[PDB]
C-alpha cells in the first residue's frame, strides 16, 4: 500500500508510526539482480529510512547507509520528508545463501546523513554491533537522542513480490512546551552578562533571571579536573 | 567555584543547567603556553562539554573536539557523567591576536564522541560554520536531537586569572511518560507478526495491537519511488 501512518498514544505521550512500503521496495530492487540476503537488508533500510524520515522537524533528507570489509561493502536509502525514498547495494563478493547482517556487511558501521534543506549536514555513526538492523539503530538513538525510542522492521513476500514495514514508538516532549515559552527563557537567559556569570553566586545569578518563573534546583555537582599526577 | 547546577521550569517542562568552571580550567591551561585565543576556545569547549555531560542518561564519558586546517588544528575536551574533564588543544602556527573561531580552526567540523560506560561509541559530527561555538553546537542539537536546545557561554578573566561559565535550556520530554508503561507499548508491539503487517489494513494492524489504549490517527503519507526517468 506504500503508505506511512502517524498516531499519538494520548494517555503515554508516546508517537508511534507503522509504514508498509512495497511497491517502492520493487521499484529499488527492480533490474538490479540483488541476491537475496541484499534484497532484504535493503527492504529493512528502506522501512528504517521511511520511519526516520516522519520524525524530522525540517525539511531536508536522511540516508541510512551500510558499509563494511564484507561481502556487500554498502547499502543505503536515501528519504525526504516528502517520503521520496532511492537506494542502492554494491556488491563485491562471497554472499553466502543465509547471510547474517554481519556475514553481508562485516565489520562495519551504520552511518546516518541528515541534511536540512536549509542549513548544514550533520551525520552520525555507530559501529554496527547489534544482530539486526532495528537493533543497531537503536544503538545509535540511545547514544544520541535524549527521547527513548524503538524499531520493529518486517520483511517477507506477499504475491510473490517482495514487501515489507515496521512501526516506531518515540517519547514526545512535554506537552507544557510551547515555543514562544521556551524562546522567552532564552532570551531572557542571554540577557546574562559575563561578569555577573562569572563573580556572583549561582542562586543569584537564578533569581537576577528566573525570580518570575516557578523553578525548582537540584543538589548541585562538583566540575573538576581528571589527573595523571 | 567549578560546580553545575541543575534546575527544572516546573510550568514550562524545561530543564536548565548552569555551570562555572575555573579551578578546572587552569588546571587544563597549567602549562601548555597556549596563545590567548587558544585559551578561549578551550575555556568554551570546557563549558560545553560540561554542560552536555551533565544531561548524559548512563555512565559515560562525552568529547567535544574541533578540527580544523587552521593555525588550531585541535582542540578537545573530554568529561565523564562525574564531571571530570580535561584536554589539549595543538597549534602548528600563525595563531594572529584577535584569532577568530574560524580563524583559529580554519575549515573544520565540530566533533561530539559519546562512549558508554557498556556499550559501544558513537560520533556525531557537523561543519565548522556558525561564528561561535555555542552556535556550532545548536546546529548539531537542531540535527540530531529532537528536543529544542540552548547554550550560553560566557569567559573572562577573574583575579587576573582565567574563568568561563555558561547555561543550558533543553525542553524536557513528556511528563505522561512512565518508562514501565513505554516499555508495555513496545512488549505490545512487538507481538506482531510479519503476515499481519503486511497483509492487514492500517487501521485494523492499530485495533489489533492498540485497542485498549486511547489513540489518535492522522492522515496517512504516501511513500513514493524518486525517479530519474
Ligand atoms: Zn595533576
Ligand atoms: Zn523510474
Amino acid at each position: 500500500h506504500d503508505q506511512l501512518h502517524r498516531y499519538l498514544f494520548e494517555n503515554f505521550a508516546v508517537r508511534g508510526e507503522l509504514v508498509t512500503v512495497s511497491e517502492t521496495l520493487q521499484q529499488i530492487l527492480e533490474n538490479h539482480d540483488y541476491p537475496q540476503p541484499v534484497k532484504n537488508v535493503l527492504a529493512e533500510l528502506l522501512v528504517a529510512t521511511s520511519l526516520l524520515t516522519a520524525t524530522l522537524k525540517f525539511d531536508g533528507d536522511i540516508t541510512v547507509q551500510l558499509q563494511g570489509d564484507g561481502p556487500m561493502n554498502l547499502a543505503v536509502i536515501n528519504g525526504n520528508n516528502n517520503q521520496q525514498m532511492r537506494g542502492v547495494a554494491r556488491v563485491q563478493g562471497e554472499i553466502p545463501e543465509n547471510a547474517d547482517l554481519k556475514t553481508l556487511v562485516g565489520n562495519g558501521y551504520v552511518v546516518i546523513t541528515i541534511t536540512p534543506s536549509e542549513g548544514e549536514r550533520y551525520q552520525g555513526v555507530v559501529g554496527l554491533e547489534g544482530d539486526t538492523l532495528a537493533a543497531c539503530l537503536e544503538d545509535y538513538f540511545m547514544r544520541s537522542e535524549q527521547l527513548p525510542t524503538r524499531l520493529f522492521i518486517r520483511t517477507g513476500d506477499v504475491d510473490g513480490k517482495p514487501a515489507a514495514g515496521g512501526m516506531l514508538l518515540q517519547v514526545m516532549p512535554a506537552q507544557n512546551a510551547q515555543q514562544d515559552d521556551f524562546d522567552h527563557l532564552a532570551t531572557l537567559t542571554e540577557t546574562i552578562k559575563t561578569e555577573e556569570l562569572l563573580t556572583l553566586p549561582a542562586n543569584e545569578v537564578l533569581w537576577r533571571l528566573y525570580h518570575e518563573e516557578e523553578v525548582t534546583v537540584y543538589d548541585p555537582q562538583d566540575v573538576e579536573f581528571k589527573c595523571t599526577c
